[PDB]
This record gives C-alpha cells, sequence and structure tokens, in this order.
C-alpha cells in the first residue's frame, strides 16, 4: 500500500497544482471536423498541418501495404526485420530531403523519438559538450541525458551566447541540437547562424525538423531547405506522424553518419521495426507532399495562419510572433488556460490547454494548431469564441 499511497499522493498534488493531463477519445479519423468524446467538434489539437492524417491515399496505402508486405516486420532492421518497404522509403527520403548534403542517406525509425535518442547519443560521447537550445522538445533533452556527455544549455535561439560558450569549451567533439520550429511557440531556429557557428567550432548540427518538415521549404523539404543551407556538419531529423500524416521518423545525413548509427545506436538497433504497411503509406504521403496537391495544401495552409495571426491579437493575450501552424496563444496561469480552453469547449471547439512541465511556469497558453483542412468559416468560429472567453476573462 506505501507504495501506492505515495503515487495516490502525487495524484493529487498534481491536481492541487492545476496540472491533471486528461486525454480525450476521437470516435472518428483525425481531421478538421471530428467527433471527439462523442461529440461533433472543430478540432485545432493535433499536428495534422496539411490535413493527410485521413487522405484517402493514405488509407489506401495502409490496405495495399498490409496485403503485400503482412502485418508485423518481425524484429530489429538489423535481425530480419528489414522489408523492402523500408528501404524504399529510406531511398525516397534520402532523395527528397537530402539536398543540403553532398552523400546523403536516411535511415527510417519507428518513431521521432526514438531517431532523436539515436542521433544524439550515435555522435556525442562522454568526452563530447552538447549545447542544448533551452526550449528543445523532451526528447532532445533524454538524448542528451542518455548520451554520456557534458551538456551546456544556451538560451532560446541565443546565438551571441552560444558563440561565447562555444569559443569557451575545450571539448574536441561537440554538438549543437536544436528543434527548427519550437514545438510549443511557433518560431524558427535561426539555422543559417547555428551553421555558421557549427562550422567555426567544428561541430555537428542537429536539427529536429518534426514540425517543419512537409510544411516549410520547396515542395516541402522541410526547414534546410527553406533555409537554403548546405554542409557536411548538418544532421537532420525529419518525423512523419505530424504534417505527413502517419508515423514514424528518419534521420537524413551525410552517408558515413548513417553507417555509424546502424552500427552504434540502440534505438535504432535494439526495437522492432515498424509495421511494413505504414512505411508503405508514407511513400504514399510523400507523393503528396511533394506535388501539385501538397503546394496547394501548403498555400491554403499559409492563408490560414495569416488569418490566425490576425484574430489571436485581437484578445487581450500575447500570442508567440509565429508564421507557422503552431499559432499559441500565452495565457499565462494553469487556471486561466483550462477556463480559457473550457470556454472554447462550449463553442464546439478544441483548442487545449498546454501547462508545465511542457512550458515554463506562468506561461501557460493555448495551441491553436492550424490544418489545411481547416476553412475561413472555421477561423471564424474560432475568432468569436476567443473574443468572448477573452472578454469573460
Amino acid at each position: 500500500m506505501n507504495l501506492l499511497d505515495t503515487l495516490q499522493r502525487g495524484l493529487a498534488d498534481l491536481d492541487a497544482q492545476g496540472l491533471r493531463r486528461v486525454r480525450r477519445t476521437a470516435d472518428s479519423a483525425c481531421d478538421a471536423h471530428m467527433t471527439v468524446n462523442g461529440r461533433e467538434i472543430v478540432g485545432f489539437a493535433s499536428n495534422d498541418y496539411l490535413g493527410l492524417a485521413a487522405h484517402p491515399k493514405l488509407v489506401a496505402a495502409f490496405a495495399e501495404g498490409a496485403q503485400r508486405y503482412g502485418s508485423g516486420s518481425g524484429g530489429s532492421h538489423l535481425l530480419g526485420g528489414h522489408s523492402r518497404a523500408h528501404a524504399k522509403l529510406e531511398d525516397e527520403l534520402a532523395g527528397f530531403a537530402g539536398g543540403f548534403s553532398d552523400a546523403p542517406r536516411a535511415l527510417y525509425f519507428s518513431t521521432g523519438y526514438m531517431a532523436n535518442l539515436a542521433a544524439v547519443t550515435a555522435l556525442a560521447g562522454k568526452d563530447a559538450t552538447i549545447f542544448s537550445d533551452a526550449l528543445n522538445h523532451a526528447s532532445l533533452i533524454d538524448g542528451t541525458r542518455l548520451s554520456r556527455a557534458t551538456v551546456q544549455v544556451y538560451p532560446h535561439a541565443d546565438t551571441a551566447t552560444l558563440g561565447a560558450l562555444l569559443e569557451a569549451c575545450t571539448s574536441q567533439t561537440k554538438l549543437i541540437v536544436t528543434d527548427t520550429v519550437f514545438s510549443m511557440d511557433g518560431d524558427i531556429a535561426p539555422l543559417a547562424e547555428l551553421l555558421a557557428l557549427a562550422e567555426r567550432h567544428g561541430a555537428w548540427l542537429v536539427v529536429d525538423d518534426a514540425h517543419g518538415f512537409g510544411v516549410l521549404g520547396p515542395q516541402g523539404r522541410g526547414a534546410l531547405a527553406a533555409a537554403a543551407l548546405r554542409s557536411p556538419h548538418l544532421v537532420y531529423v525529419g518525423t512523419l506522424g505530424x504534417a505527413a500524416g502517419v508515423a514514424g521518423a528518419f534521420v537524413v545525413a551525410h552517408e558515413t553518419v548513417i553507417e555509424w548509427l546502424i552500427q552504434r545506436a540502440r534505438s535504432y538497433i535494439f526495437t522492432t521495426a515498424a509495421p511494413p504497411a505504414v512505411a508503405h503509406a508514407v511513400s504514399a504521403s510523400l507523393k503528396v507532399i511533394a506535388g501539385d496537391e501538397g503546394d496547394a495544401r501548403r498555400a491554403h495552409l499559409a492563408a490560414l495562419i495569416e488569418r490566425t495571426r490576425a484574430l489571436l491579437r485581437r484578445t487581450r493575450w500575447q500570442p508567440v510572433d509565429s508564421h507557422t501552424a503552431v499559432q499559441p496563444l500565452v495565457i499565462g496561469s494553469n487556471e486561466a488556460t483550462l477556463a480559457a480552453m473550457r470556454a472554447l469547449d462550449a463553442h464546439g471547439l478544441w483548442v487545449p490547454a498546454i501547462r508545465p512541465p511542457t512550458v515554463p511556469a506562468g506561461t501557460s497558453r493555448l495551441r491553436i494548431s492550424l490544418s489545411a483542412a481547416h476553412s475561413f468559416d472555421d477561423l471564424a468560429r474560432l475568432e468569436t469564441a476567443l473574443l468572448r472567453a477573452s472578454e469573460e476573462a
């Protein structure tokens, strides 16, 4: 009983702090309009930035992929589970997103969480120093903890400070690690200056483009293509369960880097390869992302972003200066953020509250996440509800 009682007290303490998390259950596919807890809503909670999670081509690819390659991979990519579906997808990803490299190769992972663990731990050992943006994603931070390296945190996007830290650092191996698009803020890292610093100081630059892949850059090729950056120092992590509408993740880097991850990365080696139908569906998604339809979805998303920037600034609260689909509205306390979320729920809209530990204390926020599936009428409803929530506050 004592073990369970300690957890019970912890749960009660979270409740009292306004930090209790509650799952909601979707009864229909992820989409702008969908059924959640048995009610019809307009959803702004998901990361489905291009509206692809419900796309008929991806649905059909699940069926076809399972029919061609079965249900389970049966094991590790290094022990029987590596399918032609995975191999083809790796070739496709290297060709699509590897333009920053003179000798690209891609490596497919079942989750972005584990791709990040692999990139950080394989490249930074006990004598290395990692320099990490203060607002990096949890999986990057877990990667830095698993690695044997010393970890220096630099203030968010503060390249002046990072440069001073790199100059002061005497490690032979240095790694700079950053989100590209920050998951709870929507700003974009200063990638050109970060790369200039990595080249000046002999460091790897590991960039996590989970929220930029598919939505930034020419044909959606991501943040490095948008920034037109090229270097052997770059190690690119993309994920496939956000704008790409399926699941999984990938690392693109110099061929030699990928060889090293295959040989050494524990979160690549010691896990079951994802079902080959999932890879087959990602291959279908990349064709949608890269072509005229992907261009049209990105263009409509950009229009929604313009209108959302305007409507958020009509409230009393402080939006982040974001030009991406991630449109957060900072409210402050946990209680005021939950109250604003509940007010929007009453208008049939789901805009989720975000609270510590995800964001710093005192910066709890609503996270409006836009999708190309959203309409201008959806935003008009969001505007009306937020103005009422703001007036009521």
